[PDB]
Formats: C-alpha cells, structure tokens, sequence
C-alpha cells in the first residue's frame, strides 16, 4: 500500500510518485483520484509529469488522500472489525464535518473524526483523540488488530506523519532530506537508496516538517 | 432523469434501454451494472445490453441500488437533504447499514424501506420510509419536502410508486407490450399503443396476476 | 464539438473552460488531459482546471481532442465526409516518422499527423493546407459530402494558430478577441469573426490574419 | 499474459475467470465483449457480469485489451512481435480493405487477428493464422528485433474453440488443456493437464479435442 509525501522546494509530482493531493496556488489542495494505476491512467501520468508542488501526498469514494478545507490526509492500515461497527463510527463524526463523509472506509472516518476533535488547531491532540475513540469501538465491537496506523497529513504549510499500533506490528514510515530535490520525503517504504539513508519513524511517534525543519515527538492515543 | 423497468417474457436489455441496470436472470439476487460514463459512450454497457436477456430488470439514466433480493431506483429528491443527512443515515436499522455505500437520498430511502420491512410488506414499508424522510425534511430541510417516483423489485414482482408533498410529482407511465409480451414502466414515454399514466398518490404492482394500482400515501 | 483556446498571461484553465485540454506550463511539450466523460462532472478534471495555471492552452468540448505530438498540439471541429469508407488510404498517407503517434481512428488525428508529415514543424500554414487538400481529395474520390469541414486550433508552445475552411458553404464558426481582464487572447468555436478561408496567428507580435486555400 | 478459454456445457464466467477482457457466446452468432483497463475483481461491473452471465464458449485474458472480436470471431494472444512499433504502419497496410474497419488500436495482437481474417480465417483457420504469422514474423526479421514471433492464441467462431502455440525461438508462452468432469467441458489455459507443445494447434468442437502440427 505504498504512500509518499513531500515538503520542500517544488518538484514534479512524478519525481516522487491511486491518488495525489497537492498544494500549489490555493490554500485548498488539488485532489486527483481514480481506480486506475499510475501506469494505466495517462491523465494521472500527464498531471504528475507536468504539475510542480512543494507539498503533496500520493498513495497506491474509497481512495486516499481525503481532503476537506485546507487539510488532506492518507492512511495505511486498518481498524479491526470496522464493518461490524461502521454505524457507530459514523455517528461519532461531528455534524460540521459529516457532509465530507462520502464513502465507507475507516480511513475517511479517522480523518473526519480528527477534524471533529480539533485537527485544525491541535493536530497531535486531535489525531490522538480520534484514534483512542476508534480503537475503543474496535475493542468493544471489532477484532484484532484494533488499530494499525501510519498516516500522512497536511494543512498546506506543515507536513505531518504519525505511526501507531495497538500491537507489535505497525505499517512502516521512513523519511529523509533530499539534497538533490531540496526538500523532505516521507514514505511507507524506502525508494532512492543511492543518496543517503532513510530514517525510520518508530511506532508511537509523530513527525512534523515545517518552517523549523523536521522534528519528532511522542505519540500515543489520548487518555 | 429517465428510467425504465420491465416485467414479462425475457428480452435483451437494449430492447428497452450516470447510468445503471439491475436485472434478474439465474440468481435470486439481481446482477447490478453501474458506471459514471454516458450510456451512449460505454462499449461494455453496450455489449451487456445487446447480449444479456432478462424478464425482470430496471435501468436508469448511481441507481439502481440492490441489497439481497431487492433492487430500487428513484427519481426526485428530499428537500434540503444535505442539511440532515446524518439524521437520515442514523435512522437506518443496524442490519441494513452495511449496504449504505454512498451519500444520496435515494439510497437512504431504499435502506429505510428495508428497515421498515420492505421484504414482507412493500407498500407499508415504503410508506413509512417516505413519512420519515418527509418528516425530517419538514423539520430540517426545505421544499419540496418529497418528490418521488420509484421502481423496485424482489425478482418476482415489479412495483412502482409516484408521490409528492406538493403539486409536482416526477412522472410514471406503464404499458403492456404485445411485441415483447411483457409490461414496461417508464418515467418518460419511449407506436404499438398508448402509455398509461400512473397518477400521483398511487402504487403499481406487476406480478403473476397482471398489473394493479392501489392508493399510496406516506 | 465546441472549443476554446487561450494565449497570454497565465490563468487557471477553468477561467476559459467527451472532453480534453492540452496546456503548456513548464515543458516544451504540452500537458494533455482527456476523457470520454461529461466534463461538467469529472472531479479530477475539476481539480486540474481549478488548480493548473497556463499561458497557452487548447480545450475541446484516443478519439478525444486535443491531440499532441512532440511540441505540437491540435484540435479540430468539423469532419471529413465518409472518412470510415477510406480510413486505410488516409492512414497510409501519414509519413513513417509520424505514424507512431497514430493512436486512434478519427479523421482529426489523421489531419494533425498528415500536417506534421507535410512539414507543420517548419511551415504551419502550407503543411495544414497540403494535409487538408489530400484528405479533401480522398473524400471526393471515396467518401461523401461534405468533403471537408474544419475549424482547427493548434500550437507549438509559443504560438497559437487557428484556421477555418470548408469545401462548401457551411464552416464551423471561429471567433477571437483580446481579454483585457485576463491579459491574453481568446479564440473560440462559438468578438472578431474569423471568416472562412482564413488562418489566424497569435504570438509575441500580436494577432494577424491571412488567406488560407488548401 | 495469462488467459483461460472454455468450451462445454454452459457455466458462469466466474467458474473459470493491470488489464482485462472476456468474450463470450450466448444468444447471438457474434460474441459479447467486455474489456477494461483495470484489475479484474476490482471492477464491480466485471464482478457482476462474471457472477451472473452463463456461457458454453468464452475466452478471458488477464483499444489494446484482448480479446478482439469481429463478425462471428474472437481472438486473444499472449506473446509479442519483436520491434513491432518500428514497423506498425507496414503491418496495418497488409490488412485487407474488408477488415480494416475493425482495426481500432495499435497492438500487434489485433493486427495478427485482422491479418488472419484477411488470410481466410472464416474458411481455413489453420492456414490463415499460419500465413498471418509468417507475414508478421518476416516483417519483424526485416524491421524489428528479436524475438520475431512468440504466440499462444485462443480463438473461436461460436461453435469451435481453437488454440495455437508457436515461437521463432526457444520460448513459447505456455498452453495446457483438460476436460473438467465437474463442469462437463474443456478448459484451455496459457501461463496459469495436457501440455500443448510448441508448433501445435488444438481444435475443440462437437467431435472432441484434437491436435495437429502447426508450422507457419
């Protein structure tokens, strides 16, 4: 389920790169998603070949990324047994953001729940709370594993990524500053291995890349 | 937003035929084909409609929706739906929530009807489903609160209904075709003979003992 | 098959927009987006036109226009009468160099590639003229009436061209003007009229019209 | 690059069934044709169709998607004509005027099919494919590269199922076939049992299965 994210000097989307969310001219991200693979979609291939962005998310409706207002979001993993409690997960979304609920995935819930929990002014705390809530519903109505999560998300100025699991397995996250691109890449699995090592983001951690550089912070579902 | 439904001796789907088609053939469930490409310009749909034969099918210019043995398509609207969509979704019984895959009012109607016992009481269950959505639109929506023409089936019987909270109701017509040897029900008249208009506040039932109309009100 | 083309200070594509768009931004070759899908409501198209900015693009409405090859793109409203009856002969006239670009089966794509075969890269006026005459003559011989109906917009990344010709009294319409608000030229299929039998040329020097007689 | 063909008492297409397509016979002398450019069992429509349509003769392959169909015939091909894009024009021009109208894409496989039709597939399936293959292989020798011809093909007219396996070198896409008592019909597969050896053609009809040497 490879994903990749970028924050730095603008590059062509392809130079990292189904679904892409990118920032360019607007505070809202452009969003492109279809059920065709990077290779079967000449439109996606043309966009990725022609559009440049200094902040974007890409990920191999129920396709990521998701976007609402200034924010976009993508997630690798699962909430265990989700289909057995989808209704209650849906019911937990605030009215304000419910209009953005367009498909039936757990990923989309996690995003809208994080918005409902204050993602706009408190991304760490809000994601932390949304995860606690969904993990609790999984423990109540679902199955193992209750929460497996690697996610990337942005407000169009800062790029975030978090990795967490209710057990010992967590979808992987790596990041590295590219001197050749002059910006940061964050990925589910390391690609370019000629230009320096990738730094693993450990489970239970949140990465923030913004005006100060890249910094990590402890991350666990809210008390 | 034209639709067409058929019940009688099997014909190729095209002999009647956003887009979709639900048809019964060899299984108690309907096959369901739907896509966002124009019917005119999707060659796969063309091949399906040119090659598949069926004695009970529904097609609609996404509808139809299908769950278990039932399928359902709907033309019209619930006024101001978007402003109370959460409340409508929360009214769906736990048992049918798994089938709610998009965000339309039409899909909620179908699943609310199933929740109200469509499987064993079609007339009553749709009546109750509509009164709930119209009620929610009165409270939280706008006018028109309910505009509805709908066709739906369990694979044995074809039903259609026409109802509206005001004076405009999306149209429904039906006709027995002697050349196909079956009934066609449509939203806009497709010669062989005239079409019969289903008036507002009526539900049509086509099964083993012909076609019959009866009063219908939420 | 209505179209619009733009040349001037970069705007969002949506500000002058089956379906397609060819646009130049950062490469000598154009971007090409095209699908068989009500423009009105393709969400991906909606994103692209809402977010991509360009100072030279063509938009229409493998068989969708525009077409692109190397630095050139091309778009056509009209028809070559009875084309289907002689498509083989028409494909045969495309030079070996350009046949690789022949991806679908329309008359429009054949015109573009025949024009490239006739030297569009160096002599846009004469090559399109020669390509139209060849296809019109094939229609006369093997096709049906109208033998040639054309309004076309096409570009090399620097210059925008449009032409209007017909073998009969009906020619798809072409109009143009300078948009002071956008600070660029708009050329459309539907203002100054570009009369039939004329080619228009828009570049760093302005707009100019000239006679065009396949 | 993977295909399956069936001939026998009708079954749901799924009881046999990136890029994808299926051609099936049911109620008409021409086949139905479904093909699309995304992964099978992702396309809910393909799912619906395979789960709901029954046929006693169909071809499925896992525009440029196979199968191809024209008149009563359908055809699919695993393999390649080496260097094809360098002489595509020359290949198209060898298609007879009568069949040119069916040339919709740019693949080598489509031209093989239409060249076989041009060479008399409707009356001589063995001879026509042999001649179509020799012409393309020689164009590859002349203008393309190696490998000049690799072919496993399945093709049908609605009544008979054919398969053929040939290569200009040591690698030929594989073909196996077997009678399935459960389904009561023949299954023929390429790159998933009796192996169809290279330089062989298989014919399955009302008389049974039979092989013959095939030497373009």
């Amino acid at each position: 389920c490879r994903w990749a994210a970028y924050h730095g000097t603008p590059i062509f989307l392809e130079d990292v790169i189904f679904g892409v969310a990118w920032y360019d001219a607007r505070p809202e991200p452009g969003l492109y998603r279809d059920v065709y693979p990077a290779w079967s979609d000449p439109n996606l291939r043309a966009v990725a070949h022609h559009v440049r962005s200094g902040l974007f998310l890409s990920h191999v409706n129920n396709c990521h990324p998701f976007a609402a207002r200034r924010w976009c979001f993508m997630h690798n993993g699962q909430v265990g047994g989700f289909e057995a409690f989808r209704k209650q997960a849906d019911m937990a979304i605030a009215d304000e953001f419910y209009t953005y609920r367009k498909g039936s995935t757990d990923s989309e819930v996690l995003f809208l729940l994080a918005l409902s929990e204050g993602l706009e002014h408190d991304p760490h705390g809000a994601l932390a709370r949304a995860i606690a809530r969904l993990e609790g519903l999984s423990r109540a109505h679902g199955t193992t594993p209750h929460m497996r999560l690697s996610a990337a998300f942005s407000d169009g100025q800062t790029l975030y990524a978090a990795r967490y699991s209710s057990d010992h397995i967590a979808p992987s996250v790596y990041y590295r500053y590219s001197h050749a691109r002059q910006g940061w890449a964050v990925v589910s699995e390391p690609l370019e291995t000629d230009e320096g090592d990738w730094t693993e983001l450990r489970p239970g951690r949140m990465l923030t890349i913004g005006a100060e550089g890249a910094a990590e912070r402890d991350f666990a579902p809210a008390d």
